[PDB]
């Protein structure tokens, strides 16, 4: 008979300092959530009431605000360090920064082991990162060990920039003979903490013969028993149960994203490391609890460098910039429209934009004042907006994909701008788009006109896609000609100058059956 | 066995200077048309060839372009006079300027007959304006008599500012008793020459006993026979028969408008003044018609006053600015689109627009300069663009007058902003409009969401349409509170400005089934 508390934070993206209902900046602090301080005060009032608890991370910590665009790691290596934060997986994101820009500022000043069982090093950066992080960790709570696995998107090369020196194997398979090799370890107790997604820590958890527990991230998934919180709808109930091959139940947990949710999972365990039973929900990091004082005073001291690079006012919006996932990732979201019209403004007359890019909302409650920081969180990836040339072939297919698997808030969902798209989910996947009327070019006065496939249209869009990413390798593999463009932030920081007062809306660009 | 040649204008509003294909500036002045010194060439090359021939004009010369602006009237009495005009309807556009704005520059400096029967004097006006204008002429051609009897637009009180001690009286009631006059002083040969429009100049010709031609205007009417030289579609052919139910065949006339076209018409009479036979067609006045020199350099000597109107490009145009009639009034114009964005920007979330006020397209072909001098085409009228509270029963009516009598180049039909109709011709006028989806404004997110008709909207729409114009007599006696907004010109003219650089599309804002 043992008990352990797992306390877990994934896809936190940089929100250090406390932000809105929306994850936007904070603008109301007396109806303000989530923050490093915040949780330290949490963290701190269940490590005191429980015997046996552990702090995890599974991952994402990087992109998402300004703070990681000015200390690119320094901020997560030192406040993760303030929590005391017992162990965290690698996840996609911390390979934005290239191989360095993981190993420099977090691996080489983490107080904490961070795992990864599947990524595997070769040649010059072998030796580089050997040791840096380990495929496992065997932390020593109570008179008890519990041994940590830890996993990274096998699709990281892609989703990315890992570099070319990594190797990502698959999860299951190269979870396996380590859990096995703890097991014969005599480690009784095996969690598994990975950034792969929901469904893969699903099947790891029916799979994997030996992980007692799964708290994975990637997917910002909300799991919640009762009726929840907050704004976030669940996706089941909190631990997802999985029934395991082995005839065991498997607990399964994520902490949605952002800091909002310290997820909180209570377990009894047996004298052989089985789990007896277990019982949790994220905790809701509100206003009603205080933001520790002393952590938030380090905060303030990080933030004054913050301040220089985003402390004036570029443009005023009058309607809230929805850049939110639920809407950009299924709809038409006004944010999407916004970019596009900068976009197009910055020159062409389509505009295509990946709804996964849409990182952030902007609040227009703090009387409009857009700055600097509102929109590097909007577009956190400094990426920029190219020019390509397309068939109608090529870009039917593109919207096909789009909503290939509509419904599961994959980034694939098209935002557009001079093109008005419509789709009918009732049909199979692959004859889904029933419209798609484009803005005509040649023509004097612009007016749509259906897409002709074998015509050839002139589409600005973000370098990622460009790239063939979010699985557009038609794109990539189809286009005619590709034309390095400006820088994304800045596309739109020009544009709302020259707007002064901006209003986007959903005015009937994407639409459905 | 007499022959009169009838040389006529309609509508010219203002077109001294030479303008392009669509009646806007001239850009390219080598494949350029229509103006006073242009149509001096033609008529004085009509005049030596035929031996009895008269330039009329059936009213409109006034507003159109800046050379009414400055000069109000200056303009018109000296080029007309110039021209040796022989005689003049008075049309509806001549009040525009009040009464005094009238008789002043043109009715005391024309060195021709002004007519109109149809309007009559009381009061303190009565001796002022009396002798003027007359109700008809009676004109010596060669060795006969031709008399000539006036008429403006009954509707001239809404459609103008008249003032109010002039009465206008029924044309066909108030002509007859003047063409019996005219018989009993044995004047055989009767042309009415007027402003009404096409149906009415009908009725007249098959009513009023005793004339033998009707000359008209005001509805820019293009009549041809065989194949028309430009992009004017003909109403019917030239001359158009109208059968009298005194068993006469009584020839009606028009010249189109802005002086693209000098309406000819060949007529040979009998010894009792009687048409045997009339035959004719509106003559193109383009570049192959030399402009008169001596006249050209009069209208230059004039120009240099026009000349310091922004002679600075306030903005630049990339899209052709479609401000024309044949698209404004019959769908919906991307100029119209400007405008209505114009208006939401300059202050709600709707805008409408009588696509009569619409006078003049911009063409983007001179490097895209918009100047003071386009924009006063395009609004010469000089209003403003008020604030109304209209309930969607209100609003859902005007829907209906929009296309009421569609397809008859009327203004009523609307050009929007924040507003997405569609329209249904084939369904009964008061059951056309099919969707009405408006803007929403107490949401934190601009969607259209369907027009309830107990629900109130803050409209911005023209003062014309305020004071109930255009019949729609709804909004006048329906809404709940007006507001004096801005002057129209410079709502646009602040709008481009803030721009920088435009582009309006038809985007799908109006639909028909
Ligand atoms: C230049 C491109 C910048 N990046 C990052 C990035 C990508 C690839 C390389 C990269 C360099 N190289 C080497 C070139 F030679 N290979 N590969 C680097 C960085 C990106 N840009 C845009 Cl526009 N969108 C991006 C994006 N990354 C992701 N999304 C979106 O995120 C969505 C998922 O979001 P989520 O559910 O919260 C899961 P997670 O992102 O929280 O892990 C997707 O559907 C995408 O649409
Ligand atoms: C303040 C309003 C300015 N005006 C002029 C005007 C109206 C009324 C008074 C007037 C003052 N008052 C007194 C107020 F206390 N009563 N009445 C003066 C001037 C106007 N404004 C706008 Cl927005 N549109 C106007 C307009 N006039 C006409 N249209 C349009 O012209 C179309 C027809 O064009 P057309 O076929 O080429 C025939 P014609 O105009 O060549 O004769 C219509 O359908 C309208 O939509
Ligand atoms: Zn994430
Ligand atoms: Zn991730
Ligand atoms: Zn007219
Ligand atoms: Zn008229």
């Amino acid at each position: 008979m043992w008990e352990l508390t797992i306390l877990h934070t994934n896809d936190v993206h940089s929100r250090l300092e406390q932000t809105s209902e929306d994850s936007s900046k904070c603008v109301d602090a007396s109806r303000c959530m989530g923050g490093v301080a915040r949780l330290f005060t949490k963290v701190q009032q269940i490590r005191r009431a429980e015997p046996n608890v552990l702090l995890l991370d599974a991952g994402d910590q990087y992109q998402g605000t300004i703070w990681f665009t000015v200390y690119k790691g320094a901020e997560v290596a030192h406040f993760m360090n303030a929590l005391r934060y017992d162990a965290m997986a690698l996840g996609n994101h911390e390979f934005d920064n290239g191989v360095e820009g993981l190993i420099e500022p977090l691996l080489k000043e983490a107080k904490f082991p961070i795992l990864s069982a599947n990524i595997k090093a070769k040649g010059p950066l072998a030796s580089q990162i050997s040791g840096l992080y380990l495929p496992y960790k065997v932390l020593p709570v109570g008179d008890e060990v519990v041994g940590i696995v830890g996993y990274t998107s096998k699709e990281t090369p892609f989703l990315s920039n890992p570099g070319t020196n990594l190797v990502f194997e698959d999860e299951i398979t190269a979870l396996q003979p380590e859990v096995d090799k703890l097991k014969t370890l005599n480690v009784n107790k095996i969690i598994a903490l990975g950034h792969s997604g929901f469904e893969m820590d699903k099947l790891i958890a029916q799979k994997v013969r030996g992980v007692d527990v799964v708290v994975g991230g990637h997917s910002n998934t909300f799991l919640y028993t009762g009726n929840p919180p907050s704004k976030e709808v669940p996706a089941g109930k909190y631990p997802f149960i999985v029934t395991s091959d082995d005839g065991r139940k498997v607990p399964v947990v994520q902490a949605y994203a952002f800091g909002k949710y310290l997820g909180y999972l209570k377990i009894e365990f047996d004298e052989r490391g089985n789990v007896i039973s277990s019982h949790g929900n994220p905790i809701l990091l509100d206003s009603s609890i205080p933001e520790d004082p002393s952590i938030k005073a380090d905060i303030n001291k990080w933030r004054i460098k913050l301040d220089d690079y985003s402390t004036q006012e570029l443009g005023k919006t009058i309607v809230y910039l929805d850049g939110s996932s639920q809407s950009c990732r299924f709809r038409e979201c006004n944010m999407g429209n916004l970019i596009c019209d900068a976009m197009i403004n910055n020159n062409v007359s389509m505009c295509i934009l990946n709804g996964g890019g849409i990182r952030s909302p902007i609040d227009e409650r703090n009387d409009g004042t857009i700055t600097w920081e509102n929109l590097a969180a909007v577009l956190p990836f400094g990426g920029t907006f190219d020019l390509v040339q397309l068939k109608g072939s090529t870009l039917k297919k593109a919207f096909e994909h789009s909503v290939h698997r509509y419904g599961q808030s994959t980034g694939e969902f098209l935002q557009v701008g001079g093109i008005h798209v419509v789709y009918d989910l009732s049909r199979k996947p692959g004859d889904r788009v029933v419209k798609l009327d484009v803005l005509c070019t040649k023509c004097r006065v612009p007016s749509y006109d259906p897409l002709k496939m074998d015509e050839v249209y002139k589409v600005i869009l973000p370098n990622f896609l460009a790239n063939g990413g979010d699985g557009f390798q038609m794109i990539k593999d189809e286009l005619l000609r590709h034309d390095s463009g400006d820088q994304d932030i800045n596309v739109v920081s020009t544009y709302i100058s020259k707007m002064k007062v901006i209003y986007p809306a959903v005015e009937g660009r994407i639409k459905f059956s």
